[PDB]
């Protein structure tokens, strides 16, 4: 809590000098409000984000709070999958003019996901790295497909200059007692793609995912090791 900025619907809190993480919450009728994490990096100049909120009037509500807070152009954003939590918002960034990037993959399944598709896609070696030409510009933003997990479509990202890695929605907390819904999940291959993510980003200690808050590397090994039994 204390720390923590609210901002209509969203709360941010402030991971290092140039990261913060967005808050948003779906209010799930019988269930109330279910949160997802998003990251806005500050790279010089410009700002880049990480994921939408759940719907475009909170991803709005993002993009105010940026200008409010820090005053710097947006200069881009990544979306992690095609999931509401991630890409509900697309249309908000549209509308505001910010340039939009996802796995080619997600914005094939957009569609059929009743997603928004990003303007630009990103595709990947296959070691998982990002084909630089596809991701122009990126700053410090290193993008890797860990392969298929939560979704096959599911990337990470980690910062560079910080000791920041994004799991998304494929990596839970290391006190998670499960891998959540696993109803889009390959849970053939999770547990590699959660250990995939952890050789990515050696050098990362906080590890910052969707429904949790940040943790340490811990998160990831224990992804794995709930992973592992399903198969
Ligand atoms: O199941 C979990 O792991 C979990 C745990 C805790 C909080 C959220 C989730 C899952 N959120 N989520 C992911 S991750 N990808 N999609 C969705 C989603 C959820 C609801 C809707 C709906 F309610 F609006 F329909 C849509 C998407
Ligand atoms: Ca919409
Ligand atoms: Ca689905
Ligand atoms: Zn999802
Ligand atoms: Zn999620």
């Amino acid at each position: 809590e204390t720390g923590d900025q609210r901002f209509g619907d969203l709360v941010f809190r402030q991971l290092a000098p140039n990261v913060w993480q967005h808050t948003s919450y779906l209010d799930m009728p019988g269930f109330g409000a279910v949160a997802s994490n998003g990251l806005i990096v500050r790279d010089g100049g410009r700002v880049l984000v990480v994921d939408t909120a759940w719907t475009d009037d909170q991803t709005a509500q993002i993009l105010n709070w940026i200008k409010q807070e820090i005053n710097l152009p947006v200069a881009l954003a990544v979306v992690t999958h095609a999931h509401q939590d991630k890409m509900g918002g697309m249309d908000a960034l549209h509308a505001a003019g910010i340039a939009t990037y996802a796995n080619a993959l997600s914005n094939q399944l957009a569609p059929q996901e009743g997603m928004v598709a990003a303007q630009h896609s990103l595709t990947f070696a296959a070691n998982g790295w990002v084909e630089p030409a596809t991701a122009p510009n990126f700053g410090p933003l290193k993008v890797f497909y860990p392969g298929p997990g939560h979704t096959s479509d599911n990337i990470t990202v980690g910062i560079d200059g910080t000791d920041i890695a994004f799991g998304g929605c494929l990596i839970k907390d290391s006190k998670a007692k499960s891998l959540g819904n696993l109803g889009d999940a390959d849970t053939e291959h999770y547990a590699a793609s959660a250990r995939a993510f952890g050789a990515a980003f050696p050098k990362a200690s906080m590890i910052v995912m969707s429904h949790s808050a940040p943790d340490s590397r811990a998160a990831i090994t224990h992804t794995a090791r709930m992973a592992d039994k399903l198969r």
